[PDB]
């Protein structure tokens, strides 16, 4: 069992998963002393990001995060491999300090952070597989702050009062994922790391878009309130809240960026 808080937060994840204790650990503080330009950095391909309407896709509270499950066919093309989606989930942190990224820039955590995860298709038959391979699973990232009403975030949001507790489901209708991604995609830093979760497997590459975008208040504190890590009567509720983890140490290493600075 793991959570974020008490004996079972993260500086125990190492006791029962131990690549939690091991090498090339996410989520880092992107910071200009361990950044540098790649300039043979290209932009990625979001092919099939444009979800069927007709079509509906899995929205489950899991218990650490509320996730939406994606389809086979939606991949990022550019890496030397093709990377299949397979599910996006958020993290955050809560009302009286509603910060709750993951990744930091120049030491700021931002109010929240999106993940579309995807795996290695070309080499690897399915995300299990690919999970404990060198650059199996590519996690694209958005850093989320408060400021304007999201309708495309809101195509998710707007299910949280129905999926509250652990293990309930809704069904949310097709739409462009695309427009979850921030300003300006091909501007982002780019490193080799690993699931920010349990079992904290050292086989991600992680691109984090470097410009954040905007969710409204009202959003960002529904996303902070409305979901519990229990079970529905569940006498004794635990809320989902500081989903996130610390920043790791990252040293004699660097950041790849695609702007210059
Ligand atoms: C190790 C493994 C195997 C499989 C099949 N899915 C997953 S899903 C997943 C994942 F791949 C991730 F990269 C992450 S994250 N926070 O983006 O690091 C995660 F939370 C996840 F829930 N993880
Ligand atoms: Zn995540």
């Amino acid at each position: 069992k793991w959570t974020y808080f008490g004996p079972d937060g993260e500086n125990s994840w190492s006791k029962k998963y131990p690549s939690c204790g091991g090498l090339l650990q996410s989520p880092i503080d992107l910071h200009s002393d361990i950044l540098q330009y790649d300039a043979s950095l290209t932009p990625l391909e979001f092919q099939g990001y444009n979800l069927s309407a007709n079509k509906q896709f899995l929205l489950t509270n899991n218990g650490h995060s509320v996730k939406l499950n994606l389809p086979s066919d939606m991949h990022i093309q550019g890496l030397q491999s093709r990377y299949s989606a397979t599910q996006l989930h958020l993290h955050w942190g809560n009302p009286n300090d509603p910060h709750g990224s993951e990744h930091t820039v120049s030491g700021q955590h931002f109010a929240a952070e999106l993940h579309i995860v995807h795996y290695n298709s070309d080499l690897y038959p399915d995300a299990s597989t690919a999970s404990n391979k060198s650059e199996g699973l590519a996690v694209l990232a958005v850093l989320i702050e408060m400021g304007s009403f999201n309708p495309s975030y809101d195509k998710i949001f707007s299910h949280l009062q129905h999926v509250k507790y652990k293990g309930q489901e809704a069904f949310v209708p097709g739409f462009n994922i695309e427009e979850l991604l921030p300003e300006r995609t091909a501007e982002y830093y780019r490193y080799r790391g690993s699931l920010t979760t349990p079992p904290c497997n050292p086989t991600v590459l992680w691109t984090v878009f470097r410009n954040p975008v905007q969710i409204s208040q009202e959003q960002l504190l529904a996303l902070e309130t409305a979901l519990y890590c229990t079970h529905m009567d569940d006498p004794s509720p635990r809320e989902m809240i500081n989903n996130f983890r610390q920043v790791q140490k990252f040293d004699e290493r660097l950041v790849y960026t695609s702007f210059s600075q």
